[PDB]
């Protein structure tokens, strides 16, 4: 499925890897390589972190298809209920299904916020 | 000249390359280097076929300057008509001049259908 | 502080820099390393100068947090007004705050006409 949604810019990260900014939504789609896990988060009309400072937070690499104790789900000694589809997406209202870009580059994959 | 549509956004192939994909005219931008020969397709709203996929048949390089079997001009050993300019383009309406953003990264150069 | 206006797409030159043509306001987004200086100019409707002639005055490096004898500060031996912020920027109405795109890559960095 599809929606209309597609109007955001595309930007880069250092030398590697990329990453795109939603001037609207205020969406951010970032992953490692083509085709994996991917990761949405929101940003602010009032100062965008350009690349400038998303390399600043994706230097220290806290997912890498693992997700660190960044969400409420830690992976590591946790009570039964978790997080990403219990924690860090209270149902289809999760900012997983608000723009088509995203879905994308990410590979309509599931992402969980960073 | 020039026109009245540039509503598309730029994406990246891989590590080595880069198109562009249009989220509207359902069209998009791949060459090889800098000004040089460029190619345009057509997408589905349903699923559009991100990086992912592009690199797939990207990765199969049938083009480079010289254009596979892929369209009705296979190049060699051919009836007098070909195509091109004469099979995959029907005059002026080919998808060749519906968009000003491929007009950039293309160079204004004849692109064919691959 | 931020604006209504992120309506541009985002382009790279050669294989080591990236810039971004704004379709409309006619500004482009150009620096060396992420976070630095920025340096912004502007293009024709008739025939936007893709990447493909960025590169080709680019390729000469004539800034690099310096900024070469273009402007009309040439930074040597000159007048006691100089240009930039009394040359090269008519008070706020200088091309430096009618981008909110141009903002984020740069970051709000004072760049200066090339």
């Amino acid at each position: 499925g599809s929606e209309h949604l597609v109007t955001t810019a595309t930007f880069s990260i250092g030398s590697t890897g990329l990453v795109v900014y939603d001037y609207q939504q205020l969406l951010i789609a970032y992953k490692p390589a083509p085709g994996t896990c991917c990761y949405i988060m929101k940003i602010a009309p009032e100062s965008i972190p350009s690349l400038e400072a998303l390399t600043r937070k994706v230097h220290n690499f806290q997912m890498e298809c693992s997700l660190q104790a960044k969400p409420a789900v830690p992976t590591s000694k946790l009570g039964q209920a978790e997080g990403r589809d219990a924690g860090s997406a209270p149902s289809g209202g999760d900012p997983a299904f608000l723009g088509m870009a995203v879905s994308t580059l990410c590979g309509e994959v599931p992402l969980y916020y960073i």
